């Protein structure tokens, strides 16, 4: 029923990972981050600059969102999951992570109630914690517009320029994402434009702080 | 009609003004951000974190507030006057310097409405822009219970140790910070805790990224 | 109601902290001694040599006191309690020290009766256990004529003469204390006096010895 | 009843200090200059530039004054009294150095009339012959809008950029001040323009000499 179309970005993670390593050292236990809060709040930042991504499908009407909820894919032994962060742009990468942490708990005591499931306007699905999934695509949760799948690191050779000019050898750690857009709603330049601001988000991190 | 009592810390603002750099030069004339910018946000952070500071005087009650209004003091031909940044909780460093600057040319044209300087929760005064202000004084701004007053910067020598184990001489770059309390509602020990949470935070200010 | 007025001084620690060090090693264990019995100690004999500060407000009179009995603020989690150390230039440090503790314990307890805390002559408010505050200043306990508001210890590049004439840098352990005083009984020149004897006998610690 | 609020500057006298060695030197016992006299005079000078705060409050006006009659605080065995230099700005450092030893005199032997202590516009306290007062506030003397307090001389180290761009320390003899204003009249903004133009003018003394 869905033109299901794929967009596919490499992301670097290295100064992500920096910034993490630093957080989750000064947090003393009060919480620990990993690297799923930080696309979280990163997505969160991009649907705010690109509404049109932000939107659902209704018979006759795109309906468009002032809030991003992001629903997060959570596997439990029932299967597929799909809890609800609500108001994300108001959120600090602690309550991120603690609620996350705290519904996918509920999510495998299959103590959810439907409100904690039920709605959502974007989802995002995490299996790099499998490295053996590069990349793969997520199929959308209607009604939403958009999904993104995100697959595991892997250190990729890139070209450094030397203080010589010679072309040297480092090893960036580059995560692939690849969105599944709904046609009907969002098209090939919209999308391009999101994963060009996630994409920017993720590699400045300090942008995500704006 | 206040006991007034002050409490006085020297903060460094080093890696506040390397951060403040990077993101400047990032910005690409979206933004410019300040100093105040960055107490602003911390401020907001260390009332969130102390409730207690973020209240007011009523007969017979405290009322503890649930939002950070925090009231910034422009001076303006007239005088003073001190409009309102609402929800500095759930607004990005960008959105809060913006705000400022627009309210602050409306302050200074005299098109502020009484929405935009009416009420409030905790005030700010920073006088920092004028090198012979070290350190001041405020009066509180009623019914608020709290007034920070910020001095300008001055370089400092510190010492550091060097790898040879000699210590060396460093030169920090501290503002002088004074709170001013109401003593009928904040006594000195949530005061100096407050203050303690704001030094924590600025000068280790990617605690203000959570 | 009171004219506040404050009168401020850096003192040096070194030498108390040095002194401190041997007698808390020679105690084998019947005493521990903290910085604030030092200073508990040389208000003491300070307020015996300037008895104008060891006095109080009466209706048209000033009582000046022959006794030295310091109210010392404890911090509990009611607030501010001040139990009075009586007759303090009679009494060692050992007994400071222990009478101290003791009362703070059942401070902390709720077990104080109002003869342990209703009285004394001059107060001490020592929140130097927090690195955030460098400076305060206290609020007048009434009828008491005189608060000391005792900050943190940081270290101050002081300059040294080098055998070679050349001016080194020592870094020396520095407090900073403030009086606040009632203009009504206390000028300023009576306060700046007992000041310097204050420093005086802080800073050459062996006169706490005479 | 008077909204007090102080503004703090740290002022270099080393430049101040030579002049007066000059200057005493070539009295050939004629007079003998104190700092307090530049003081006074840089005083006089910045009340005429910023007139507002050479006023004083009376019933729904402000009584802004033409002459700068400066009170100087003198402690007597009967405490404080403020003889009054009148005309400041007509007089040399040399008549103002020898007015105020007389009055100062005249003060000690109780021998001045009410027309030498009733009235002035603004008033200078200075305790900095005391070591132990390194920073006080003074109480305003009312109707005047102003007070200055004045503390003791220390060396404090300095930055200073060396021939090979390394920054080595120098040792600037500092002074600290402190102003009282009544915020019914003097708001920060005029006070701190003020403290800008003392700063001015006691670092760059030949501007005392127009």
């Amino acid at each position: 029923e869905n033109p299901h179309f794929f967009v596919t970005s490499e992301l670097s993670v290295s100064k992500l990972l920096k910034l993490r390593q630093a957080l989750n050292s000064s947090a003393e236990g009060r919480y620990k981050l990993s690297v799923n809060d930080f696309l979280i709040k990163a997505i969160a930042v991009a649907c705010k600059r690109v509404p049109a991504v932000n939107s659902s499908w209704r018979d006759g009407v795109i309906r468009q969102f002032d809030t991003v909820d992001v629903s997060v894919a959570v596997a439990t032994p029932t299967g597929l999951i799909t809890p609800i962060v609500k108001g994300v742009e108001a959120k600090g990468l602690e309550t991120i992570s603690a609620t996350v942490k705290e519904l996918a708990k509920k999510a495998r005591d299959g103590k959810l109630k439907p409100e904690d499931y039920q709605g959502g306007t974007i989802s995002i699905s995490n299996m790099g914690m499998n490295p053996a999934v590069e990349r793969f695509t997520a199929i959308i949760n209607p009604p939403q517009a958009a999904i993104l799948a995100v697959g595991t690191t892997k250190k990729v050779a890139v070209p450094v320029e030397n203080e010589d000019g010679t072309t040297g050898v480092e090893w960036d750690d580059q995560i692939v994402v690849t969105a599944s857009f709904d046609h009907k709603v969002v098209d090939g330049a919209v999308g391009a434009e999101w994963m060009r601001e996630l994409k920017k988000v993720v590699e400045n991190p300090l942008e995500l702080l704006l």
